[PDB]
Order: structure tokens, then sequence, then C-alpha cells
């Protein structure tokens, strides 16, 4: 794959039509709280409840990978690897 790294900030891509929104229950500071397709990393989750949602016209936003503010645990950027 190819994915371009965030490395020191925030990710904050904006979801595209069709692609997952990536919550997790446990790491998450709240439910507004998602990750892009670039930046979840299964790892991080493995003992998680995790759930997809899907970007349309009306579901929207940004990643919030990065933002330290928005996670009760470090995250491992997928892109990094
Ligand atoms: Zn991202
Ligand atoms: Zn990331
Ligand atoms: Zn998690």
């Amino acid at each position: 794959g190819s994915v371009h790294k965030h490395t020191g900030r925030n990710c904050g891509r904006k979801f595209k039509i069709g692609e997952p929104l990536y919550r997790c229950h446990e790491c998450g500071c709240d439910d507004t709280c998602v990750l892009c397709i670039h930046c979840f990393n299964p790892k991080d989750h493995v003992n998680h409840h995790v759930c997809t949602d899907i970007c349309t016209e009306f579901t929207s936003g940004i990643c919030d990978c990065g933002d330290e503010e928005a996670w009760n645990s470090p995250l491992h950027c997928k892109a990094e690897e």
C-alpha cells in the first residue's frame, strides 16, 4: 500500500464517500472519536470493542489519529509501519 505519514501532528483526513470510520469503545474519549483506514492499527485494539461506520453525504468527519485529546491510550498509527 501507499500512505502519507502525518508524523508530529494530527491526521485530520476528511473521509471520502464509501470509506470506513473506525471507533473503539475502549480507546476513544467519546463516540465522536474516529480513525481513518490509513491510521487505524488493528494491533492497538485486539482486545477492544471496535466498530466501523460508512461515510455518506450525511455521515462525515475527519480522522482524530494523533489528536491526543481524543484517545485514552497511545495509538500507533498504521502509516508509521
Ligand atoms: Zn487518519
Ligand atoms: Zn495516523
Ligand atoms: Zn482500542
